[PDB]
């Protein structure tokens, strides 16, 4: 079935903005863009404090006995094997943000320096880079993949996301006021969620095919492969699976060729240097306050990291949507150091080479800062190499998947959610979502709320979890083997009392 | 029946330190605070090192199997509800103290910057303040509120500090030549610890009256006299249920943070609280290790006027808020009243000093600044007097110490009392407004030897009397250590990992 | 007995290298050494960062189950108690890099500074010194002490380090091309590692001994310490037993009267000092790549941090040995944190007092660097204080003490890695490589590697242990 509740106010605020951003007071959507400032110097805090709380929780609940829990009906073999399901977590912990973002972040920290240090610091510069993708933003996916996976595989209920929160608004009465609103806040949430790496992707080739052959030609760029969305859902059999593969050998291709074209000997030095600082820099990192340092990095943080916590924020819908799938069977631990160590160990060394190299090269004076354009530095530094077409070639195309990855699956998400929760394929509504600095904007204020929903989503996963069978036998068992214990105990000092006052 | 043995000794070192300094030479106080540079240079290093220790010591306890024992006989359950227990620690956690070093604390920090670090610095002064004010001061509490709880609750003594040193000191009757000794060095420690924040708390007020009045040497003898005299109306005739005011003053508190967060920059302050808590844990190692040789050897005066005096202070009052968190606490866990302790004040304190504290650093970037010629007790009428109707809120301020002042010394004089009496529970009224007077007349004898530099002495003789207690908190880990292993519940255990080691060895 | 399938590829090289860079060849086993820096630079990331996960590896296994199960036979009475067993542990603990390099390490840093810092800033100065001795070059011991014993004690195979592979080769099967390749650089690794801990010491006598006699020399003290390495187990025994003993008792009293009559506070105001700060810097200072900062440590790294970790991993087959010998019944728990804390313990107050006293006395104007020798440092400091050239004459003997207790059970290593790995093995072959000694970083640049595998051979053979393969062997 379809949810035309849900549905019918989502697409008139979608396209109450759509056609109200390309139409209309064409410039009033930049009053949005100076609107933004209100939540961000009002809720950067927000943010950051709980930001970083999200990330101490996960992590004890993991080491908690709440992992041992199996996500799934009692005893349930994983979809693939420990060494299969490794694999897995690639098809999702990767996309276009990488390499715009990620071969320029640890550059542009080696230029300008980060707010409370000098430049050039190559320690920083990996630090605050990796803060804002590895540790920090997969936890607040991790949160609602737990609540969304718990509710569905292991309690048996609605693939719809507001559905975790059945035990603070209580189970099957939250949908109302609090609930529908939810669903709602989600779909929208994951219209601009996409875009964000879709219209992106787009804009990567409108200043990427420099490389070969301006700002109009995207309109006929982003055509070319969205005729692909309907082909690959609508008209081929399958979702993703065969692109996770492409991904490694594209990705995997790339990064093992700059890994030994580009000197190795320093990219492989930043590897512990890279974790090394990170750690030592994470608390400072997280206390890191507009207020701080002497209150000057307000437009430095709500430019970087409020920008980027927002933003995962507003995408975590999908990507906890998205994760929960292919992780039953899977424990609540092995999920949690799934979704982190790795996804986050992965992008680590993706800074370490593009990074280090990007960096190794301002070191001598061959700068790849192209005229400060995030698009023109990750080919500047590879036609520094053999090939730097050869390969090139092959970075367009790794943008050109990530294209439909990132689409075919938020779609899934996001038709999955109006059809009641339901899992099987809609080839309908996949296609139909598929064709729905003002691109760095348009995403956060969307989900503002989705922070507080995520706060919340603390409580309502922690207190229905904790009602698990297995954990409410564990509890249990413990009242009575404390106090069995005790019966065992009261009687000997009345036996060795009674005996000792015998000694008389 | 009143412990004379106790009581007398403990009076005679009062007697001598209001007696000696102000009715006679006056000159000569202040040499005994010679000797003040004399335990900060060579005993110096230990606050600085078992503080840190504490911290850590408690976390271990609490994390340790120990951790599940229960306060009291087995799986015996809490008296009162998480929340009120909970409740009753925010209470506990504000007063006189956070009133005079709310502002000026980090401003201070600010304003000059500390050692290791440039002036203006919001993050390191913010978490050099939190350093004094959370878990060090705290872990103290707790290591001396566990012994206490512990030994009433568990293994059924007195409620007496030597009465938690039974496992490592005779015994046959314990407070022989040691313990005695002990119970006099809580005591003393007691008071010069409630004296401070009676000393501090006093010429906030004297300070506090230009707000309303204009217009004082003689003044400051008025300020306590009075509140000492109301402190008897409060005990000496007791009408109705004497819990009263306990509240009197959270509800003042609260007006204040309250105030002063919406209308002082609040973003900002906001700002500050995870700011702050990052910066804290950030920078938890690095001034854990900051002692007279960093920087370059320049932080030993630093630490001489703050941050070993925090280190001092929060010792010679770990008899009062340890019995007082024991005696609410029969009930939980070791591991739930640890947790407890460390996590629940430090909400407060951090809140507190990031709105009170936080304006000051705020303001100061805005050329305002309310340093008041440079006089800390003044900071706090000032900068609220940088806000709206912030006039009332000084006098609300004044009528805030002074609630503060019967409430911090009563419940002193009653744990003061207790301890002098063989740890009775029923408090003897007339002997604890001794305790009451006693403690006054040093809080007030310490304000009038000094001068301009009032403030001064008050540190260095409440550093002094803390020194000896000090060893006494670092004992009472090894007590609470040999306490807690021959106990039930740990033992029992043993004998059934053991078992369950034993029994899979045979089976194979 | 005698492994002479070993004893060749090794004996070969011994014979080869002493000559090779002698008889006029002097040049070319010095254009030699700078390939080395070779090592440094593409093997640089390899130290700094297994370095650091051997300490948090062991920690994470002392942490975990496997700590609780005694090392040998189950649940056997250890061969000491707590209060006894704590003074053989010091035995390790002390040492004569800890002479030159206390006093001359937490000094020099605090003077000209180390990477990413400003200079004459004491917090520094003292982290990065523990640093380099506390717990990082414990774990490359404890991983490969617990493996050892693990191998023999527990599981009872004979005591050589290939023993250890068994795991992740094969039930004699390792023969091949793993373990004699092995046996052979386990034997490199304990002659240069400690030459290097014995070279200095065959100059700093001649060096310090210019604090003695005023002022060929040098080489007639080799054997003047030598000459009783084999008189002290050949014919009377308990050598080893009866000198680490004594010995901690002469750096215990160096220490002690350096602490008092040196300004008492000071050492002691650096207790807290240390450790705060060895905490607070742990994540910086271990990240430290070269690549830090601005790409300059480089340098400074290949100096001490990155050869520290070499002469430090060449130490694993001799160290790692004793160790793992001394424990017998005692739960490996009691044991990774036995290795663990006492070494930081030792080593901390130790740089404490002689470092902290020369950072002290630097800030006063009197300063003890001069001319700027490492060897010539330490007496510096002593005859600064009262009875200066006295203790002088114990910190004299200091040198050569444990240097026969070094020498004599770095070849006791030796005997035992000769004969099969036998615990015991004949006299003659423990005393005839003691004169061995008698390139430390490139000597152990691939036995790195050797301990990194061991770390996968010590958890893979566990969970091969009876608890683990119990339950294995059961519903799974
Ligand atoms: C709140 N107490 C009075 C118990 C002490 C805190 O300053």
């Amino acid at each position: 079935s379809l949810n035309w509740s849900v549905i019918v106010p989502a697409l008139v605020i979608v396209l109450a903005t759509v056609v109200w951003g390309i139409g209309f007071k064409d410039s009033f959507t930049n009053f949005a863009s100076s609107a933004l400032s209100a939540v961000v110097d009002n809720l950067g805090w927000a943010f950051i404090l709980f930001g970083t709380v999200f990330v101490f929780f996960i992590v004890v609940i993991a080491a908690s006995k709440f992992g041992t829990i199996r996500l799934g009906r009692i005893d349930e073999a994983p979809e693939f094997r420990t060494v299969s399901w490794i694999s897995m977590m690639f098809a999702a912990g990767m996309g276009i943000d990488l390499m715009f973002y990620g071969t320029t972040e640890p550059l542009t920290f080696y230029r300008n320096g980060v707010p409370g240090h000098d430049e050039h610091n190559v320690g920083v510069a990996m630090s605050t880079t990796m803060f804002h993708w590895t540790l920090h933003p997969w936890a607040i996916y991790a949160i609602v993949g737990l609540a969304i996976a718990y509710s569905t595989f292991r309690v048996g209920r609605k693939q719809l996301l507001s559905s975790a929160f059945v035990p603070l608004i209580g189970e099957k009465g939250a949908e109302g006021w609090l609930g529908k609103l939810i669903d709602i806040l989600a779909i929208i949430a994951t219209v601009f969620g996409t875009a964000c790496s879709l219209g992106l992707g787009a804009l990567q080739i409108g200043a990427g095919l420099s490389a070969a052959n301006d700002w109009t030609i995207v309109g006929i760029v982003s055509v070319l492969t969205l005729a692909f969305i309907f082909s690959a859902i609508s008209g081929v059999g399958k979702g993703i699976q065969y692109l996770s593969n492409a991904n490694m050998v594209l990705a995997a291709l790339l990064a093992i060729f700059v890994f030994v074209v580009g000197p190795t000997v320093s990219i492989l030095n930043l590897l512990p240097g890279s974790i090394g600082n990170y750690l030592s820099n994470f608390f400072q990192m997280a206390g890191r306050t507009a207020m701080s340092a002497d209150g000057t990095a307000g437009e430095w943080l709500g430019s970087w990291t409020i920008f980027y916590w927002a933003w995962w924020i507003s995408w975590s819908p999908f990507v906890g949507m998205f994760l929960a799938r292919i992780s039953r069977g899977r424990s609540i631990r092995e999920f949690i150091l799934g979704v982190l160590l790795v996804p986050a160990g992965v992008s680590t060394v993706w800074f370490s080479i593009f990074g280090g190299t990007a960096i190794v090269f301002e070191q001598n004076g061959e700068s790849i800062w192209g005229d400060g354009a995030a698009e023109e530095q990750l080919f500047g530094l590879l036609h520094a190499l053999p090939g730097g077409q050869i390969m090139g070639i092959i970075a367009m195309i790794l943008l050109g998947t990530f294209f439909i990855t990132s689409a075919d699956s938020a779609s899934t998400v996001m038709g999955t959610m109006s059809q009641h929760g339901q899992l099987e394929a809609n080839k309908w509504v996949t296609a139909a979502w598929g064709v729905a600095s003002n691109l760095q904007n348009v995403t956060i204020v969307a989900a503002t709320p989705f922070l507080f929903v995520v706060i919340g989503l603390m409580f309502a996963l922690v207190k229905d979890l904790s009602n698990d069978v297995i954990y409410l036998e564990y509890r249990e068992q413990q009242r009575f083997n404390a106090r069995l214990a005790r019966e065992r105990r009261v009687h000997n000092e009345h036996r060795k009392r009674e005996l000792a006052a015998k000694r008389r």
